[PDB]
């Protein structure tokens, strides 16, 4: 149990920060 929206910002917001 943890959620989902967090893992998605973790692979979509977080993925954009490491890329740029």
């Amino acid at each position: 149990n943890s959620g989902l929206s967090f893992e998605e910002l973790y692979r979509n917001l977080y993925t954009m920060v490491l890329h740029k």
